[PDB]
């Protein structure tokens, strides 16, 4: 029903993984540090109506007739659908409010990989929130009224919609298929596997940021896919891109989908072998992308593809390398990074007081 | 989960409950050839039969020839039906192919221009249309592209639209859903289980004049932007006087509860209900079985957002286009914008297994 909106760590990470996401980008306008910190104050206290299904402020109807509503209303009847709202800071925040010399090594800015044809105007952002909830309208309202409170400090730079399963027809356990028909997550980092999330996700005091302990770093990448190209490709050749069947998800030679594979059965550039921890030095993922299906563009074809979302301790040793690694993945013929963006991912709310970002601004 | 049955007198996806995700698209036909075309709308129906009962195209998604792509793209393997139904409609510049100009329905009318359209030529139009409606986006988005792909060569797609989220009734039995301006929207609609008031609005009759399209009815799509900034920073009292019903309970004005009948006289003149029911109309009844869409931001800092309105009845002439003149006056066109808009008419059901679409035409 709903998920705590509090703790050590931001939900939305390491929680159950929900039916939708809206996803968007903000840039800051004001200069004014103060100003920022009361905005991250009064979110901080609407994120916590949101994820309890309530409405913001004093509600969607019944005060002042001569005054706007302070909550949009849309999602007035609708339950709280394991509303998560997470929140991150981009690279260029810290160019603002005196923040320069608090920016996380961590924050790597990312190469530019072979292949990449970004769009400048779906890339970074100087913060981000991530509104993922089963019920797609719960996630648009949160985005929708966190935008409006923000309105003249913050604007919105890009947004993004995705989905993965539907949890009312499609048991939980059941690995969902991306939109080239491959299941999708096997191999993962589970919210269940506590001492995996200590190595590979959260950043730990140790790491070089105090602030920033208890908190992650996020790789965005909007991937678009070849749709019309890869359904004329043969089922041999869309099984060797990735090393698995199609219809178990099984390794090549191996039975089950969640047999564990043998990487040298697979051919050199296929994707599973090129992305594996053993072929990166270890280097693993929390990797919680929803798929897009946006229209269809100019040509007639399908604007689809992954809205790619990796959750790691540290940028340059989680998403960097692994991507790196698929300089000649199989599935390069198939698909284009198209947007991009990195941010750090602050530590949790701890309590009815605290507010997001309280351990940066102080 | 459930299968809706896909024959019938009538297509499904009409009076059927209103599901939860819609696909909309448009093709335009490349073929001039007769016969081609009748063969593409029988592979079509085989393919509808399989999609609409959860079941993989033609051979399936995997255990083919290695050599050969898989008919089906599989990224629906898994998944139940969703209660998907798919609605074919020809479009006016279809009737100037294969022959067809004389059999051009009367009831298949051209809208006049409206005050304020500002109509995008690229996504307004067809020759034809699928309506994909499903519980399951990805189970929409499946449908479609296995028929684009069944229909290379023979048809493109012109345009596309997605709806995240439904903002229609036929079921007044269950909870309204509610609009991006926060208010229910599909209160007074006409229910599947009103038999008569379908015969009498919806369903094309014999009499009318067209007896291949006897059991079809017509359908206008209208692509709305909504200006949310605008609407944002109205009143309650602006935003409740816009609509003539309140936003809370939805009720009209003056009343408790949402499914009391309207008082029009206590609305304001150019308030829409007030504007845009039966009785403001000489008895004009549309079914509406709209959705609610974003497509990304709007570059200018805030996000998108529209509503992808759609009506059924059984003759444009005299459902939409008298509705829609007399909101000339709206207090709600302060609100939003025609951006895009196509008309078609939607054959009769698929009777048995024998049938086809488009078989009375053709
Ligand atoms: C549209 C783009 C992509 C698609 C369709 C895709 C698809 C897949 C599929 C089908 C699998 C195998 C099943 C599984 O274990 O999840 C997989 C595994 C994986 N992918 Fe990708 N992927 C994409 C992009 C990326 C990117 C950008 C990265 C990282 C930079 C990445 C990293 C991984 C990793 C780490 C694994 C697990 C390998 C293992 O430990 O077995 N993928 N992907
Ligand atoms: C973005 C555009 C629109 C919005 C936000 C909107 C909103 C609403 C709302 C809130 C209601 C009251 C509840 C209900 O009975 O459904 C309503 C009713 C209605 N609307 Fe709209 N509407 C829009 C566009 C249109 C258009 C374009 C038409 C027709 C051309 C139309 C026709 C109707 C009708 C027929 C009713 C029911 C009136 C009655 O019989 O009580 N609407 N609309």
């Amino acid at each position: 029903s709903a998920v705590p909106f509090h703790g050590a760590h931001q939900a939305g990470i390491a929680t159950p993984v929900q039916d939708r996401l809206h996803f968007a980008a903000f840039d800051v306008t004001t200069e004014d540090r103060a100003a920022f910190v009361a905005l991250l104050k009064e979110w901080t206290a609407a994120a916590r109506r949101l994820t309890a299904g309530h409405a913001v402020g004093e509600g969607a109807y019944g005060g002042l007739p001569e005054a706007p509503p302070d909550d949009t209303g849309e999602a007035l009847g609708l339950k709280p659908s394991r509303l998560t709202l997470t929140i991150g800071f981009g690279p260029s925040l810290f160019t603002r409010f005196g923040l320069a010399d608090l920016r996380p090594e961590a924050l790597a800015d990312l190469p530019k990989f072979p292949g990449d044809n970004l769009d400048r105007a779906r890339s970074g952002g100087d913060l981000c929130v991530q509104a993922c909830a089963d019920d797609p309208q719960v996630a648009v309202h949160a985005i929708r009224n966190l935008a409006r409170i923000g309105f003249g400090k913050v604007v919105v730079r890009w947004s993004q919609l995705g989905f993965g399963k539907t949890s009312s027809t499609t048991p939980d356990k059941q690995t969902p298929r991306n939109l080239l028909g491959f299941k999708d997550g096997t191999r993962n980092i589970a919210g269940t596997e506590k001492d995996r999330l200590d190595r590979f996700v959260w950043a730990a005091e140790k790491d070089g940021t105090p602030w920033m302990t208890g908190g992650s770093y996020l790789v965005a990448r909007r991937i678009r896919m070849h749709i019309e190209t890869w359904d004329r490709a043969s089922l041999q050749e869309q099984e060797d891109v990735f090393g698995r069947d199609k219809g178990e998800g099984a390794p090549v030679g191996k039975a089950k989908e969640r047999d564990e594979p043998f990487l040298k059965a697979m051919k050199p550039d296929a994707h599973v072998r090129l992305a594996h921890p053993d072929s990166n030095g270890g280097a693993t993922l929390l990797r919680r992308g929803y798929s897009f299906t946006d229209g269809t563009d100019g040509l007639g074809r399908l604007d689809a593809g992954l809205f790619f979302l990796a959750y790691q301790r540290d940028i340059r040793t989680g998403f960097v390398p692994v991507q790196r690694n698929l300089a000649t993945d199989a599935l390069n013929e198939f698909i284009q990074h198209v947007g991009s963006a990195v941010f750090a991912v602050p530590p949790g709310v701890r309590d009815a007081d605290d507010w997001w970002g309280s351990t940066l601004f102080g």
